[PDB]
């Protein structure tokens, strides 16, 4: 895979940001992990985290996986990098999103999540606590 630009609009919620692709504004969802939802236990703080992980970045990218590019409700599917570091990495291995959604041709990134998430789980981190 490679990255390429990204364009923020704005950021969502923990596994959902804005993204201007090809001049159309878009939601983008993160492949391959799962957040809760903004008024469930750990909700705001994963908004929160994505958020600022997105905003205070110099440079977003974003990363198509081989398979499906949106999804059946019209969202991108990728994974999105703040100066170089996976967003969708971060908040697995913070304990603020599980691996989740994981489907055959578009799970390249499968295992490194998977490492963040036992090293969440062994800390005992927020969905983990
Ligand atoms: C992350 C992801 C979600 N989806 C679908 C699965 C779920 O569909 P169903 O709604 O039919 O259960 C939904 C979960 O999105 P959210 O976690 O954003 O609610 O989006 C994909 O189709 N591909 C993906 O890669
Ligand atoms: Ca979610």
């Amino acid at each position: 895979l490679h990255k390429e630009p990204a364009t923020l609009i704005k950021a969502i919620d923990g596994d959902t940001v804005k993204l201007m692709y090809k001049g159309q504004p878009m939601t983008f969802r993160l492949l391959l992990v799962d957040t809760p939802e903004f008024n469930e236990k750990y909700g705001p703080e994963a908004s929160a985290f994505t958020k600022k992980m997105v905003e205070n970045a110099k440079k977003i990218e974003k990363e198509f996986d081989k398979g499906q590019r949106t999804d059946k409700y019209g969202r991108g599917l990728a994974y999105i990098y703040a100066d170089g570091k996976m967003v969708n990495e971060a908040l697995v291995r913070q304990g603020l999103a599980k691996v989740a959604y994981v489907y055959k041709g578009n799970n390249t990134h499968e295992q490194l999540l998977r490492k963040a998430e036992a090293q969440a789980k062994k800390e005992k981190l927020n969905i983990w606590s």
